[PDB]
Formats: structure tokens, sequence, C-alpha cells
């Protein structure tokens, strides 16, 4: 019943599978504005995570269930088998990269590349690693979350959107409105205080980390620190005019002229 819950489509035609996975407090509409080029040339699989807001049974989520981000990836397993979709180049935004570097561990015969967006393994700065953000302001960000939810949807929509682009601020911002404040809160403490740099070791499948110029979520470094760790081919892109964390909804040519190359079409 996966399919139907987290309003899977399959979208486009042809012998190249493709998966496009959003990111935390969105819904599968973030890839508007590729999904028309990607259908040309790919069968592409979308959907929601079962926290969006988009998702019509807002019961569903529970976070005892959800108390790590490796169960993601045993729904997108789960989800992919029910398709009987499969193998697929991969494509996952933000938290959705390492979720699915961990199901190409778990399931490698159904992942033939990963196309990392703005991915991180790890937020959080330690004195050996650098993630982008001191523990404290995690947990504030946490705290704001779940003392005055609309206001921190506003805020950080605008953090994190290139504020070049008020359209797209506006979108995401609506998405993370439609999330209930519960489970975006419960949500932010697994993902934003993650820690995935273990398993970028056991990624075999090839992999393409590609990476806003300057993205306050993701420092660059942190591009390199996955190339670095991750066993299979491995590559960094950089887009070099992409600014803050979605770049499928702010720099989407750009974006897609990567993936061209990556992909080959």
């Amino acid at each position: 019943g996966l399919a139907s819950a987290m309003n899977a489509k399959i979208i486009g035609s042809g012998e190249r599978s493709m998966v496009l996975a959003h990111g935390f407090g969105g819904d599968q509409s973030v890839w508007d504005k590729i999904i028309p080029v990607l259908s040309q040339s790919f069968k592409v699989l979308v959907f929601d995570w079962l926290f969006s807001g988009a998702i019509k049974d807002q019961t569903l989520y529970d976070p005892s269930k959800y108390n790590s981000l490796d169960v993601f990836s045993d729904d997108l397993i789960a989800l992919m088998e029910e398709l009987k979709f499969g193998p697929v180049v991969f494509v996952g935004h933000s938290m959705s990269g390492v979720i699915g570097c961990a199901a190409s561990i778990k399931r490698p015969d159904l992942f033939t590349n990963l196309l990392l967006i703005a991915a991180s393994p790890r937020y959080i700065n330690s004195e050996d690693y650098k993630g982008g953000f001191e523990s404290k302001d995690i947990d504030t960000i946490i705290t704001s979350i779940g003392s005055n939810y609309e206001a921190w949807a506003v805020d950080f929509s605008s953090f994190v959107v290139d504020s070049r682009d008020s359209l797209s601020v506006q979108r995401f911002e609506k998405s993370l409105k439609k999330m209930k404040p519960e489970t975006a809160l419960a949500l932010a403490k697994i993902v934003f205080g993650s820690d995935e740099r273990e398993i970028l070791g056991q990624v075999s499948v090839p992999c393409h980390v590609i990476q806003p110029g300057n993205d306050v979520v993701v420092p660059v470094s942190v591009a390199y620190f996955m190339q670095e760790k991750i066993k299979g081919k491995s590559t960094v892109e950089i887009i070099e005019d992409a600014i803050g964390h979605f770049p499928q909804m702010t720099s989407h040519l750009e974006l897609l002229g990567v993936m061209r190359r990556l992909l080959e079409f």
C-alpha cells in the first residue's frame, strides 16, 4: 500500500529508469521544473516521503518507527519492489542523498547510479569534521520548530532557498507549512542530528556528488568529504552560480546540464 500513500507516480517512458527523491519538509512538486526534460529520456519514479505534508493521511507517520534515516531506505526499496521498478539512477536531494546511499548498500542490484544533490552525512561540527553547524545551533532550530512553527517555516525557507528566486522561496515555505508541526520536529531530530559518515565507505555503486557553489546547509568541504569516503567511483560537480539548497528549483537549467553530462542524455 506504499505507492498510494506516498503518491507515487511513474512519469515518462522507455528503458532508462530514474527515481527523484525530495528532502526535508518537501514533496514531489519540488521536481516540477526538471521533470519535463527528464521524462523525455527516463521513466521517472517520483513520490512523497511519509513525513510530507502531501501525505493525505497525516496520522501515518510514527516517530517511533522513523527513529533513524535508515528506515527511509527500507521504504524506498519496498516502494520500488511494489512497483516492480528498477534498477535505477537514483537522484536524491539533501537527506535523500544518504538515504539512497544506504539503499544501494542494502540492495546494490536496484541502483545503477547515485546522484546526490546537496547531500550531507552530518550537519554538526566536531574537531575532525565540519558539517556547517554547531550542535547548539541544531538544538535551537529544533526548539524553534517546536515553539512557533509557522514563523520558523518562513525564516527557514528564506534561509535555505536562493533569495534571487522569490517564487521558489515561497514554494518551499508552502511545502513546509503543510507539514504537521510535530512531524517536522520528529523529522528534524533525525535529519539535522544525523551521522551517516560511516556508511559512505560501504557505497560501491557509482556516485555523483552535485553541490551548489554556495549553500548555507552544506559547506563545499562536505561534498569533497563524501567523494573521498565513497568506495565506488565518485565525482564532485559544483554548480558555481547555485545558491542555497534547492538547485532543482533555483538553478534548474544548470542542474539539467550537469545531469545531461553525467548520464549522457
